[PDB]
C-alpha cells in the first residue's frame, strides 16, 4: 500500500475513531459532532504532511531490514501513521493559535480559523485546545498497549513545551530582553542589538525545529523500536541543522515570494520578526544603511516596508543565503556521513529528508 | 505540618524546578526566566486553592488510617501537593485562555493576564499554553519512577480533554444546535428551547465538574494508591453532583453578589448563557414573563440586563434554589452514606469537600 494512501486512511479511521467517541462517552450531539469533524479537516488537512509522513518513511525504513510477520508489519505502519497525526494535529493546534496571536488573515489559501464567520476568536482558542487534546486522546487509544508509549509521549510532551517557549522566543524578538515586564506596555528595539546570529539560532531551534524535524524523526524511532539503533546526540543534532535550513526558507520567502504561491501576505518586517534577513542585513550594511533600516523597520507603512524589501536586494543577500546553504550542505552530509555507523537505514531516511528539505521550491 | 504551608512551600519548590530547567536545559536567560516568574504567580496564586488542597486533604485522610514509614508519609505528601499544583496550574491555563475567549476585564479583582500593558494577547495566549505544558513537566519530573504515574496521565488528560468539551458546550449554549456552522455567522437563539434542565447539566458535568471535583478526589486516591479501595462509580455520581452545585452557586453570584464581593462585573445575561437562573426562569414564567425575557435578554443594554434581573427577583427564584438545594443534601449525604461501605475513611474526606462547599460564601 502506498505510503500516503496508507496515512490519508488511518486519518478517516482516526477521525471516526474520536467523533464516536465524543457520542458514546462525552454525551456529544450531531451538530456539534459536524462542527468539530470540519474544525479538524479545516485545521489538519491541506498542507503536505512532511511531518507527519517522515514518521511512516522513517518506519518503512527499518521494515526493509529488520525480519517481522505481515500483521506486524502492518502494526508498525498503522502505529507510524498514528503518530504521524498526532504531530499533525500538535501543528494544527499551534498555527490555529499562531494566527489568533499574531492577527493573521490568511493561511494555506484560506482564511485563518478563527476568521470563519460562525467560529470566530470565542471558539477558535478553544478549537485549538481541543486539537492538542485529541493528540493525547489518540495516544492513549492507539498506544495503550505498546512497549514505547512512556517514552513517545514524554518526547512528545517536552516537545510541545520546547514549541511554546520557542513561540515566546519568537513573540518577543523584536523587543530588548531588559525592559521585557508584564507591568509595561512593550517598546520595539531601536538599537537591534538582539538581532543576531545566536539569538536567532535559539528562536528558530525551539520554535520549529523540536516538533518539525525532531519530533517526526524520533517518533519514527520508537515505533520501529529502533531508538537504541542510533546515536540520538548526531539525531537532535541534524534535526536541528535542517530544521534551521527550513526556516531560513521559510523567512526568505516570507519577503520575496508573491502571496499567492506563498498562500499569505508575509508580514514579517512589519511585526519587526527577528528574520535571517534582518539579521543578515544588519550582519553586512555599512551605518547609513543600519541607519535607513531602523527608520523604517516594524511599521505598517507599506511605504516603509518597500524602503526594507529595497535595502535588502541592494545588500545582495541571495549571495549570503547562497554561503549558508553551501555550508549547511557540508554539515548535514557530515552528520549522515556519521549516523552510517550505527545505522546506515536511519542515515538513508535522514539523507531523504534532507533532500526533500533542500528542493522545496 | 500544616497542609496549607506544605502546599505552599511546595508550589516554590515547583517553580524553582521549573525555572531552573528552563535555565539548564531550554536556553532561557534571566529576563524572560523573570517574566515567566511572574506569569506563573500572577495565574497560579491568589485563589483559595480548594481543588489542589483538595488532592492533600484526602492524602491525609488515608495516612490518618494506613501503617507507612515516616519517609513515605512525606513522600506521599509530597506527591499530593505537586498533584494538587498540577491541577491549580490546569484551572490557570483555563482561567487565562477563558478570560480571553470571553473578553474578560476583571478575575480576583485583578485584571486578566491578558489585559497587563506588557502582556497582551498575543503573549497571553501562548503563556496560557505554557502553563498547560508546565502540569506535564512536574509530572514527568517528580513522579517519574511512581506506580501511579501512568493512570494519573491518562486521568488527567481525559479530564483536560472534557473540560475543552465543556467550553465548547458553554461558548455554544445560547445557539441554536441546528444552525451551528462555521460558515455562517451565529445568531442568538430566539426560543431558547435549549435552555434546559439536562442541557444545562451537561454543561456544567463537562465544563467544570471533572476538573473541579472529579479530577482533585480521584488525584488523591491515586497518589494514596487507595483506588482500588472505593467504587469508581460513586466517586463519579458524587463528584457530578457536587460540582453541579458549585456551578449553581456561581450562577447565582454572576447577577447577584456585588462585584466587589465578587471580584468581577458578571455579564451572563449581557452574554445570553444558559445560566441555572434563566433555565429555571423558563422553567417557571408565564407567558407574558417568557416574551418579556425575550425582549431583553443577551444585550450589553444595561437597560435590558435591569429587566431581566428584575424579571429574577420577581420570578422568586430563591424558592427555587432552596428546594434544589434540599434536594442535592438528599442525594450527597445518600452517596456519602454509600461511599462508607468500601471506605469510610474516603467518605469523611468527600464529606468535608461537600460542607466546604456548601458552606462557601
Ligand atoms: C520532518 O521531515 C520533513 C520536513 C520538511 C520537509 N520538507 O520538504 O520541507 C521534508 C521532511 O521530510
Ligand atoms: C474539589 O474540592 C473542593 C472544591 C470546592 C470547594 N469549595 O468550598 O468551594 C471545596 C473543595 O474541597
Ligand atoms: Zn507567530
Ligand atoms: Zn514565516
Ligand atoms: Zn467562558
Ligand atoms: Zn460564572
Amino acid at each position: 500500500m502506498a505510503s500516503m494512501e496508507r496515512f490519508l486512511s488511518v486519518y478517516d479511521e482516526v477521525q471516526a475513531f474520536l467523533l464516536d467517541q465524543l457520542q458514546s462517552k462525552y454525551e456529544i450531539d450531531p451538530n456539534r459532532a459536524r462542527y468539530l469533524r470540519i474544525m479538524m479537516d479545516t485545521t489538519c488537512l491541506g498542507g503536505k504532511y512532511f511531518r507527519g509522513m517522515t514518521v511512516v518513511n522513517v518506519a518503512e525504513g527499518f521494515l526493509a531490514v529488520t525480519q517481522h510477520d505481515e500483521a506486524t508489519k502492518e502494526r508498525i505502519l498503522h502505529d507510524a501513521c498514528v503518530g504521524g497525526w498526532m504531530i499533525e494535529f500538535l501543528q494544527a493546534h499551534y498555527l490555529v493559535e499562531d494566527d489568533i496571536m499574531d492577527g493573521s488573515v490568511m493561511r494555506r489559501g484560506k482564511p485563518c480559523w478563527y476568521r470563519f464567520p460562525g467560529v470566530t476568536t470565542q471558539c477558535a482558542i478553544n478549537d485549538g485546545i481541543i486539537l492538542k487534546s485529541w493528540t493525547q486522546i489518540m495516544a492513549w487509544h492507539y498506544f495503550a498497549d505498546r512497549p514505547f508509549l512512556k517514552d513517545l509521549l514524554c518526547l512528545f510532551q517536552k516537545v510541545d513545551y520546547a514549541t511554546a517557549v520557542g513561540q515566546m522566543y519568537d513573540v518577543t524578538s523584536m523587543c530588548d530582553s531588559n525592559k521585557l515586564d508584564p507591568e509595561v506596555a512593550q517598546p520595539m528595539t531601536t538599537d537591534f542589538a538582539e538581532f543576531t546570529p545566536a539569538i536567532y539560532k535559539r528562536i528558530v531551534k525551539y520554535k520549529t525545529t523540536f516538533y518539525t524535524y525532531l519530533l517526526p524523526l524520533v517518533m519514527g524511532l520508537l515505533v520501529s523500536e529502533a531508538a537504541a539503533s542510533v546515536e540520538m546526540n548526531l539525531v537532535e543534532r541534524v534535526a536541528h541543522l535542517i530544521g534551521e535550513y527550513f526556516q531560513v526558507q521559510d523567512d526568505v520567502m516570507d519577503c520575496f515570494t508573491p502571496p499567492e504561491q506563498l498562500g499569505k501576505v508575509g508580514t514579517d518586517i512589519e511585526d519587526a520578526k527577528c528574520s535571517w534577513l534582518a539579521v543578515t542585513f544588519l550582519g553586512k550594511a555599512n551605518a547609513a544603511q543600519v541607519a535607513e533600516f531602523k527608520a523604517n523597520y516594524g511599521e505598517k507603512d507599506p511605504a516603509k516596508v518597500a524602503v526594507v524589501k529595497r535595502l535588502y536586494s541592494k545588500a545582495n543577500l541571495q549571495a549570503d543565503f547562497a554561503a549558508y546553504e553551501a555550508e549547511v550542505v557540508r554539515e548535514v552530509e557530515s552528520l549522515i556521513e556519521q549516523l552510517k555507523v550505527k545505522s546506515p537505514t536511519f542515515a538513508e531516511s535522514v539523507a531523504v529528508v534532507w533532500e526533500k528539505t533542500h528542493k522545496r521550491k
